[PDB]
């Protein structure tokens, strides 16, 4: 089991860390969602599906910088909604193919009423998301840590 980003940055068997740089809608009004769709950015696969079934959760999601201070967050994992920053590990999604499959995570970030002006700064860390991978075969329990960075400033109009 291993994963990669849309630009080919890999985290190999056994886990590890990678940075993911995302373009963000540059203007987001109070009452709208800023959507960070990681399912187009992070992909994973099973290396031995003949024998092993892989299980994958979002173990934790943490907010940083302007997302921590200026937004109210929800994460969707395989379509189901949970608070972000997270309060529990999600259910498991099965990976049973060598073909790359999206990691089905998206963040929905809506401005808090006090937000105004530059609410996220270009180049800043906005989230750390931990993918936890286990299987039905041995004791492997690995973390794939995704550090999510903003490519651009985001303004909440005033
Ligand atoms: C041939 C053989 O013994 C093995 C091949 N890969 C192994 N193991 C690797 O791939 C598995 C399937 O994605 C994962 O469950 C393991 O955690 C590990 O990533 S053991």
């Amino acid at each position: 089991f291993a994963c990669k980003t849309a630009n080919g940055t890999a985290i190999p068997i056994g886990g590890g860390s990678a940075n993911v740089y995302v373009n963000l809608a540059p203007v987001v009004n109070v009452g709208q969602n800023l959507v960070v769709d990681l399912s187009t950015q992070i992909f994973c696969h099973n290396d031995y599906p003949e024998t092993i079934t892989d299980y994958v959760t979002l173990q934790r999601g943490s907010a940083y910088g302007g997302v921590l201070s200026n937004f109210s967050g929800t994460v969707k994992y395989s379509g189901s909604s949970y608070p972000f920053p997270t309060t529990s590990e999600t259910p498991r999604v099965v990976y049973n193919s060598r073909t790359d499959k999206p990691w089905p995570v998206a963040l929905y970030l809506t401005p808090v009423s006090s937000a105004g002006g530059v609410a996220i700064k270009a180049g800043s860390l906005i989230a750390v998301l931990i993918l936890r991978q286990t299987n039905n075969y041995n004791s492997d329990d690995f973390q794939f840590v995704w550090n999510i960075y903003a490519n651009n400033d985001v303004v909440v109009p005033t």
